[PDB]
């Protein structure tokens, strides 16, 4: 394939988010980069921390323009503060480009960077809408494509237990099977719209408007699939029913207690598939994504050791890497929507594996949004 420079160009692992390396400023500095679909803001570590190994150093770039504004930025999880300015960019195992691009350096930051993680900073891949400290600081995307002739698109295949970030395109050696597009509904974070969710093949028979309660968004920035309340109590009480082949504490299912097997004993088997109907791009039409225990049972001697990484959250649906591992996910901001498809590293055994499946007929969608 003609991409196959960007194929591998992502690194994670060890399961604490997934990195792109990024060169910034003259002379060249090199860092690590989350990728996070889930934010609007390109921001480096740029003074020492405890879990840095590496920081942009601003004063050694002759090409650094400070905007001469601070920026402070809280996530769902975490928070920093740091200082406005613009620099050259480029991503060496990304598209053949450089821009100039918005940069926020952090120089004080609190429960933000993950020790042993090995990234020193984020890319914020959604919308300028949500940008701090406005939408009027474009994102780093949003830079590329004004800048160069890159088409306006990238995709994402997550590897679990690195990956890869095509620029500008899609990889099909990446992907088997077709590609199904549910719309971006919305354009500031990646919203998107859940219409039926199953457990086993089991219908969840909940209203579909208390999937996107708020809202539903693609977070490759996010670790579990994390679900409104309502939704994820059904959902728990469902998963427990078809894994009732054996009993778990109550904690499990809620991520505070872990529970280990024996080398490669995992009885995978007993735990359910679950799917989410998207929205699809023709009329009364959806499709389906399904995932594996192998996705949504994260691993943490001879002993393996496993979280539940389906949550509750009170800010709508977060599509995380949970989604993400079991599929090639492309983000066709040009065509306003999004892509799935069977992802060719996505984490199986030989009876059950992650499927995109469809069409199914499905009417009265354009309900289940928030308004
Ligand atoms: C970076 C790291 N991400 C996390 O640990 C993580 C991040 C968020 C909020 O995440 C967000 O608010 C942003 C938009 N992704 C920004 C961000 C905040 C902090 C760290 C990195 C990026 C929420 C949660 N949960 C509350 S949870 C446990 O329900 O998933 C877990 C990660 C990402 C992907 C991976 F595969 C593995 C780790």
């Amino acid at each position: 394939g003609s991409f196959v420079e960007m194929v591998d160009n992502l690194r994670g692992k060890s399961g604490q988010g997934y990195y792109v390396e990024m060169t910034v400023g003259s002379p060249p500095q090199t860092l690590n980069i989350l990728v996070d679909t889930g934010s609007s803001n390109f921001a480096v570590g740029a003074a020492p921390h405890p879990f840095l190994h590496r920081y942009y150093q601003r004063q050694l770039s002759s090409t650094y323009r400070d905007l001469r504004k601070g920026v402070y930025v809280p996530y769902t999880q975490g928070a920093w503060a740091g200082e406005l300015g613009t620099d050259l960019v480029s991503i060496p195992h990304g598209p053949n480009v450089t821009v100039r691009a918005n940069i926020a350096a952090i120089t004080e930051s609190d429960k933000f960077f993950i020790n042993g993680s090995n990234w020193e900073g984020i890319l914020g891949l959604a919308y300028a809408e949500i940008a701090r400290p406005d939408d009027s600081l474009e994102p780093f995307f949003d830079s590329l494509v004004k800048q160069t002739h890159v088409p306006n698109l990238f995709s994402l295949q997550l590897c679990g237990a690195g990956g890869s970030m095509i620029i500008g395109g899609i990889d099909h050696s990446l992907y088997t099977g077709s590609l199904w597009y549910t719309p971006i509904r919305r354009e500031w974070y990646y919203e998107v719209i859940i219409v039926r969710v199953e457990i086993n093949g089991q219908d969840l028979k909940m209203d579909c408007k208390e999937y996107n309660y708020d809202k539903s968004i693609v977070d490759s920035g996010t670790t579990n699939l994390r679900l409104p309340k309502k939704v994820f109590e059904a959902a728990v009480k469902s998963i427990k029913a078809a894994s009732s082949t054996e009993k778990f504490p109550d904690g499990f299912w809620l991520g505070e207690q872990l529970v280990c097997w024996q080398a490669g004993t995992t009885p995978w088997n007993i735990f359910p598939v679950i799917s989410l109907y998207l929205m699809g791009e023709v009329t009364n039409q959806s499709f389906r994504i399904t995932i594996l225990p192998q996705q949504y049972l994260r691993p943490v001697s001879q002993d393996d050791c496993y979280k539940f990484a389906i949550s509750q959250s009170s800010t709508g649906t977060v599509m995380g890497a949970v989604i993400m591992e079991g599929f090639y996910v492309v983000f066709d901001r040009a065509r306003k929507r999004i892509g799935f498809a069977v992802s060719a590293c996505h984490v199986h055994d030989e009876f059950r594996t992650a499927a995109v499946e469809g069409p199914f007929v499905t009417l009265d969608m354009e309900d289940c949004g928030y308004n």
